[PDB]
């Protein structure tokens, strides 16, 4: 078997492949001496490493790796399975939303990181604890499902009133910007929650439309960790893409898109 | 005497001149009712608004009014501005760091409007409120100067562990994205506070710098009320767009571009 591994700041992505068999497992970076155990058992023809935690596994292991950078491994393994789900993309945004985001644009051929942002699924996490005292993410997760936002957040509207808006009246114009006008109201967990992604959300697609717009392209991949189990995120990230004249995609898999990418640089 | 109003989502402010000469103040939004009792009782030469409230100023006052677009007098203002504070600017971005942010290029004659996005002073003060319990703008904003946002933030050195990073490893990472690994223990009003405006400062200088990138300039002029009493959150702003390659700049009421072009426009 070949071994591909992502080991970022949150999750650790480990894709095993043996004939033309796939394995997609994740694990816990919290639990990483459990990957390095795992792995000290196997019987492993080639192991590729990538993303910040590498270096970890790298010291702890009894075989050579090779050791990759995680923006080249994402760029590979996103072509793959874009390939393999019937996207022939010409050329591409892709925004790799994790712990933290970073954004790439792919030229059709190769990869350049445009930017990054800070708004990614380890704030969804960080702020959403200090909202709800939640730290277990599909609790935390399924909550902000059950949200509403129109208490928290301020749109174009409210402040244009009754005149004619300058962009379109239902935009968010402030998040958090109707908080000052509901202290009657209490702020339930869930409605805070899902205030926090839809943030999160519209800061990640803002920058993913704008480097679009920049580097020529309609086209937008959402990749990363951050999207499993958060409709939510999907779905404000989808939107708003839309909106604003681009095309969103998912991908099968995208989460693996670093560790899949590994095996296929070596 | 003529008056110029930019009667925005949460502060109103108003220019008055006569022998050439200006005078500057804020009101409340929250308080417009105010606002329109000082103007019925005034004899006014020319009355002009701007911003989302100018209609509820303009349908509540018993004078006549002439109303313009905030894009263009917020331009207009800021141009007369940095010329009077000694600036030759052939081109720039301006962000207009409001209730929310908007983004301008302006090349030397006009400017466009090139992004948005909902994070600016409605986010320091309704997330703040969430996360401190404090409504009072300058006692949110005092707070947050001294805080510290090393427990609450992640880096990109903290994900590399002991490698390498591909980008800067003092980059923030990941906002709030440290809070589960610092569950021991309290997380301060202050601590808090500081995350929230290096979020907000963050992804308004990401925003900026990558439309100066995409137009090609280097300056960019940052306005609003936002950074009033708020040191901290000017130094955010400053440090990380001189980190860019780009050169951040402040004008002294700033805040009131919007005012002093409504003023000017013909
Ligand atoms: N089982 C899970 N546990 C914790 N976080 C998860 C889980 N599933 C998805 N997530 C989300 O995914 C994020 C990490 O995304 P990922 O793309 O794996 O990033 P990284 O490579 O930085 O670890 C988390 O910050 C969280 O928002
Ligand atoms: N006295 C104040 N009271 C409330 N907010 C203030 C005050 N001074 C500055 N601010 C900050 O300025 C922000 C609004 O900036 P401004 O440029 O006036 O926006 P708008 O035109 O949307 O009212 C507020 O959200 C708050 O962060
Ligand atoms: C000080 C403002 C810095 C905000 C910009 N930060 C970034 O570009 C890093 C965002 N994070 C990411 O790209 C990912 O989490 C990695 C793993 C660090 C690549
Ligand atoms: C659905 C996500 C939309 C995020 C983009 N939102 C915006 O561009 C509105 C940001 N706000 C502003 O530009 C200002 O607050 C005004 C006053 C609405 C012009």
């Amino acid at each position: 078997m070949k071994v591909g591994i992502d080991a970022g700041g949150t999750l650790i992505k480990i894709v095993q492949e043996q004939d033309n068999q796939r394995t997609f497992k994740t694990e816990l970076t919290k639990n990483i001496d459990q990957v390095v155990e795992w792995l000290n058992q196997q019987q492993i023809e080639k192991l590729c490493l990538t993303g910040g935690n590498a270096g970890v596994i790298a010291e702890n292991i009894n075989i050579p790796a090779q050791i990759f950078v995680e923006f080249d491994a994402a760029s590979q393994g996103l072509g793959i399975l874009l390939k393999e789900q019937g996207h022939d993309l010409a050329d591409y945004i892709f925004a790799n939303v994790g712990t933290g985001t970073s954004l790439h644009y792919f030229d059709g051929q190769s990869q350049r990181r445009v930017g990054g942002i800070g708004t990614g699924g380890g704030m969804i996490q960080g702020l959403g604890y200090l909202l709800s005292q939640i730290t277990d993410y599909k609790q935390l997760t399924d909550m902000a499902q059950h949200g509403d936002r129109n208490t928290i957040d301020l749109k174009v509207r409210h402040i244009y009133k009754d005149t004619e808006p300058p962009i379109p009246g239902d935009l968010t114009a402030a998040n958090f910007g109707h908080v000052l006008h509901h202290l009657d109201a209490d702020f339930t967990p869930s409605n805070k929650l899902a205030a926090v992604i839809g943030v999160v959300g519209e800061v990640v697609t803002t920058m993913a439309i704008t480097v679009a717009r920049e580097f020529k392209t309609e086209n937008i991949v959402y990749i990363g960790s951050s999207f499993h189990n958060n409709a939510l995120l999907r779905k404000v990230v989808e939107d708003y893409t839309v909106l604003r004249g681009c095309k969103p995609y998912y991908v099968e898999n995208g989460a693996f898109s670093g560790a899949i990418g590994a095996l296929y640089l070596e």
